[PDB]
């Protein structure tokens, strides 16, 4: 989407994981889904270094809206969990230095069963713009066709477009349409900033591997029309919660780094590890993330419960991240010849190698005739950066 | 088996799922089998304060033998890999006040391949005795039988005996039973200090939930069996190594209490966080584990992504323990009225409540008509110990 937005992948936190659709303010009211919650997610946005690292976008995503819209057909926040409305929560985060994100569905309903915007793109576009939003994630539930879809998504698109005001505009639109028919993604980044394409993730190993997989699997059509603009989205950053050990949460890192994902963290930012904030705040991963060049990163190779990515960036480098996907035993060793990374030009003659995860260790220099030999945690990744000699 | 032994759960350190059958001492001589990789573990087992927790035993898995007996017929370490042989490495573990476990297959060969003892019985248990093995896990690949299989570990429980040496006897029987037939507890547990049941754990969640719900599934012909001296196995623990988050880990060490499960690290103590350690040093449940009673615990209620488990203690106490089974996400409220808990006795006429996991707090007096709320992390447990009382 050539909206001047989104030249590096969009950087934020959203709600929809770790919190989902808890109305509960009464028995849960540090947990329910409340201007309270948002407030306090910006202030630490700010206080914690977030902000700092490149977090910007604060994303409401489903269960904010009132059961009904107003009088003159507008959506409005329910009145009981979001008491001073859309347009003051957005001044307060504008006034923290960082951007308000907010959700609707292109079809008659949210996923969650609140107003849909079928029938009010415009309507729900200039309202938006008029709170003051800065992102809209759009959902696909309570669609009746694929022309209906189709039409709805790029309808919004314009209706943000017109509304003046620069909006993110992230879209699930592959995602809804794959079980009937492959989408056309050079339509879709031509409408979108980014585009969900696989099932929800959850707080789990199992679903970082089903999207690595999935990912892998459909390379072919996806990596190669991601760039600055618009951004293939694998879904939230689960990093700080439950489900994932160490080495999961590494390896969802690295590979958010090397598929040039945007990064929307889903956490409780009040009550997160050390580790886990340093991780989600590593500035070198980060900088690999968002390296202005903008081209995804691909799976290279993948035999014996090994697989090897890698992403060219900025200035002749590139990012190279090596997974241990064999679940029992030890750090196994794996070795590849340099020449085989970054099409033989990373280490043509030679390259600085630098591993980044999962510790920063300064390798050396590897000629173009070398062998890189590393040990990789069972269910971890080690992510390096290749510099060529010049 | 009545042999004096496993009165309490075995607890100890085992090489298999940390390490498999490493043979490459030359590109991986930190991961191969090797003595001297036993002899560093039973060095940090006494100076990192494992010893001192309980965790005596420190067992060789498979893949420490030669590919061959030697020619008296008699099973040998590795020259290459176990030069200095099993008899010295035993007087070294003893020297440190720890107990040396060995591995031996029923049938032809080691499910890694080496030589099995069928045929060789009383010379291999007179071996492992004249050795100074404390513990034999005795595994069942390569064996032609059922009844080859019952009589292997059978007549290995019996030479076992005739050496005269205390050695604590681990069978796979019931896990190579399980295509064929429905095993009988009552002569298995005649016959072994404790037994596998169910597939080998691996490093992850998904093994995990696996064995729990297998363990829970099956709980009507398991839980009763077990007791001192014979023990259910739901295999090693896992802890410290790498594909379970902190809340799994929490969920194992608990639901492992509660299930009188056999202790046997399979990590590597040199490279452990201190969390890990703390966790698998955690002396409540480690005392919850190590009950006198000896009677295991099992699944209570199971429902909405909750299971809820329970373990009778002596003394009137029960530990409890609730795991979130929902892995999206945050902790999850779940209440229970208190007599509900302990078949009704563990709070008649009150009960004194002490979360131990995943932090130590002490809740409070509850009477039996009150109801205690919990939060659980999602894939986690919380683990209490309710003790009995009429104070308040
Ligand atoms: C509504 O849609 C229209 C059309 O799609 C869209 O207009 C487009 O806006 C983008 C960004 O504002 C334009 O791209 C710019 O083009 C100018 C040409 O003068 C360039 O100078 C810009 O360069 C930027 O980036 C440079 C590096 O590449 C930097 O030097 C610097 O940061 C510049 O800012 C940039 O390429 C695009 O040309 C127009 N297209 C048309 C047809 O007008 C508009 O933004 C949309 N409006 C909303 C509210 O979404
Ligand atoms: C070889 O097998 C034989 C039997 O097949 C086995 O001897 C049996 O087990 C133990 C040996 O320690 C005996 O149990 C003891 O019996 C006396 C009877 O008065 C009791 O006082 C003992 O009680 C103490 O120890 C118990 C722990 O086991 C506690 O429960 C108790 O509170 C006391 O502390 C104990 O029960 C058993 O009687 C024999 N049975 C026989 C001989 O028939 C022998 O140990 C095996 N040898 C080897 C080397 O394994
Ligand atoms: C996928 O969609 C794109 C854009 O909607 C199509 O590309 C356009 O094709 C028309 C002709 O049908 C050209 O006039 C445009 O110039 C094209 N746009 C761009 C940006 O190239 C494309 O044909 C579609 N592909 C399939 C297989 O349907
Ligand atoms: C180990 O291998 C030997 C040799 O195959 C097995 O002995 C055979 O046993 C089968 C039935 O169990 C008989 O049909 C053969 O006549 C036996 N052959 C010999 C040479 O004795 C032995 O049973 C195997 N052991 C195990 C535990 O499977
Ligand atoms: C919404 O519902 C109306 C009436 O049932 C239907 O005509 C319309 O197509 C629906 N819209 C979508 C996007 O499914
Ligand atoms: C199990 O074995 C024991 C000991 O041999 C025997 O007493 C019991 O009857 C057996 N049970 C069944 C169901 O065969
Ligand atoms: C079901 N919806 C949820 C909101 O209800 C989340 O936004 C999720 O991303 C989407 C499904 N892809
Ligand atoms: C395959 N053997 C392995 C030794 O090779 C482990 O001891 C495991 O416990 C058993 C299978 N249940």
């Amino acid at each position: 989407l050539d909206n001047g937005l989104a030249r590096t992948p969009t950087m934020g936190w959203l709600h929809w994981e770790r919190f989902m659709c808890n109305l509960d303010c009464q028995e849960e009211p540090d947990s329910c889904i409340s201007e309270k919650l948002f407030m306090e997610m910006a202030e630490l946005m700010v206080s914690e270094g977030w902000k700092d690292a490149g977090y910007e976008y604060l994303c409401i995503d489903d269960c904010w809206m009132a059961p009904q819209r107003d009088s003159e057909g507008r959506l409005q926040a329910d009145p009981q969990r979001f008491p001073h409305g859309i347009r003051q929560l957005a001044n307060y985060v504008h006034s923290k230095g960082l951007k308000l994100g907010i959700y609707a569905d292109v079809g008659n309903k949210t996923c969650a069963g609140f107003p849909g915007s079928f029938g009010y793109y415009d309507i729900d576009a200039q309202t938006f713009a008029d709170w003051g939003v800065d992102l809209l994630k759009f959902d696909g539930c309570y669609c009746d066709s694929l022309e209906n879809l189709a039409d709805g998504y790029k309808h919004m698109s314009l209706a943000l477009n017109r509304t003046g005001r620069s909006i993110v505009y992230s879209c699930e639109w592959p995602l809804y349409m794959w079980p009937f028919q492959k989408p056309n993604y050079t339509e879709i980044r031509q409408y979108c900033n980014h585009w969900r394409n696989f099932a929800d993730i959850d707080d789990s190993w199992k679903s970082i591997k089903s999207i690595l997989d999935w990912t892998s699997f459909n390379q072919e059509r996806i990596v190669d029309v991601a760039g600055p603009g618009g951004w293939n989205d694998p879904d939230m950053l689960v990093i700080g919660n439950f489900g994932l050990s160490w080495n999961q949460q590494v390896t969802q890192m690295a590979l958010w780094a090397i598929m040039a994902a945007p990064l929307f963290m889903s956490n409780d930012l009040r009550h997160i590890s050390p580790q886990a904030k340093a991780l989600l705040q590593d500035k070198d991963v980060i900088a690999i993330n968002q390296d202005p060049l903008g081209k995804q990163g691909y799976q290279l190779r993948q035999g014996d419960n090994f697989e090897v990515w890698e992403r060219p960036l900025s200035g002749l480098a590139w990012a190279v991240a090596m997974i241990n996907r064999q679940e029992i035993g030890g750090p196994r060793s794996y070795t590849i010849a340099v020449a085989s990374l970054g099409k033989g030009v990373a280490c043509n003659p030679a390259c600085f190698i630098t591993q980044l995860l999962p510790v920063k260790r300064k390798l050396g220099f590897y000629e173009w005739t070398s062998r890189l030999r590393s040990h990789i945690n069972p269910t971890g990744t080690v992510l390096l950066q290749l510099e060529n000699t010049m």
